[PDB]
């Protein structure tokens, strides 16, 4: 069969927001799949595909490391402002779920920076399996 | 069918040149389809393309934003050292056109950058049309 | 037929390093083909690939150009901190092999930082030929 799924937002609200920023540039999502709201990517795709998130530099220092599925820690989006970190291919679960983790210190300063997260597919997998 | 189409060119230059640069290492390219010279991008493709534009630092200031043909304004190619940005993706129409504005700001100082500019086809439109 | 082969290693080893850092995160590679150790990439793959490259900032300068088969020189992971240099595409010949050119300068400081290399399958040649 042919899953035939795309998915990418854009975000560019105007000035101070109340808290984290959703998303309303539809660029080509039509399941949409992964709310970027709360992060919850459910990704049924099984397959190969291609993923890229947008680093923001902010050099004040912090750690950002996106949580991995099956692991925890597995920074495959790593910020650095059986685990190890990876950013061209993607090594997914089927309905697994992927969460960002944001707290590594306490004493720092408030910010409220933007992201773009696109992702599209490439290959899915066609059956491929021999008895 | 299967248009096959691959483009790619880099520049390299010796030292001062007369003015914006041209590009002479012809990587893949035979259609050539979209004009480096002028920026003029004629697609064809028709499907989903790879699109990737190399961004020059310089943090001197100033807004680079290239134009996005049917909006205006539209930074797909976004460099700020219905309008939204996006990287990965690319939502362009048949026979469309991208063209760079590369004026925000009349006072500043004269530079002469290089830029590589790359987009390998990745999947075309195979029809998938139903009655 | 189809070659169906992927490949990519991580490097994350603990701390000082006797020398060069090898790999031991396999995240997808059963043939490996590209030995990371010693850099010499075999790559029989024969078609379009896409390759990343992570590239270090380290702006103490010293210039960091990896060597390319048929013509030596070429940068397609060009790091300035007939000859051209790319990063999208790869034109790679079947069997050739690709080398890391690691001289630039006696006079410098010593350092061992970490590098992830990905490169994954997109398209293979499929006979394409035609008497």
């Amino acid at each position: 069969p042919v899953p035939q799924v795309a998915f990418s937002a854009a975000l560019s609200l105007p000035r101070s927001e109340p808290g984290t920023v959703p998303f309303d540039r539809v660029l080509l999502n039509d399941g949409g799949y992964y709310d970027p709201e709360t992060g919850v990517f459910t990704a049924p795709l099984a397959g190969r595909y291609l993923l890229s998130a947008v680093l923001t530099g902010h050099r004040h220092e912090k750690v950002e490391a996106v949580l991995s599925r099956s692991n925890q820690g597995v920074a495959r989006v790593d910020s650095g402002g059986t685990l190890g970190v990876f950013s061209l291919i993607l090594p997914l679960q089927a309905g697994d779920t992927v969460c960002v983790d944001l707290v590594m210190g306490q004493l720092a300063h408030s910010e409220e920076p933007l992201t773009i997260f696109s992702g599209a597919l490439l290959y899915g997998d066609p059956e491929l399996e021999h008895a």
